[PDB]
């Protein structure tokens, strides 16, 4: 599995063109504010919405803490999605920054 630091996401904001999030958390969990740009979907929802990834590009995965997003990422790669997990999840991320 592939994954990168909460650090390494924030740089990326830097680079050329905006990379695909999905925040996989609850609704009154991303309630409380989101990754600027990200796609809310909950993990229970994951299965029943594979048509939203487009095969030829990459999605990084993000939840509260970190290990549920890597439970997604296992999923995804196993039906043919490339995912990479971020690490320490919104936990880590912080709470500054986010879309209310
Ligand atoms: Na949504």
């Amino acid at each position: 599995m592939e994954s990168i630091t909460v650090t390494e996401l924030k740089e990326k904001i830097l680079d050329a063109n905006p990379v695909n999030i999905v925040d996989v958390r609850t609704d009154q969990e991303t309630a409380m504010g989101i990754i600027p740009g990200a796609e809310t979907i909950p993990m229970n929802s994951i299965p029943d919405n594979l048509n939203y990834f487009n095969d030829n590009e990459t999605y990084y995965i993000i939840c509260k803490a970190g290990g549920r997003s890597a439970q997604v990422v296992q999923y995804l790669e196993q039906n043919g999605v490339n995912a990479v997990n971020v690490e320490g999840g919104m936990d880590e991320f912080g709470d500054e920054g986010l879309e209310h």
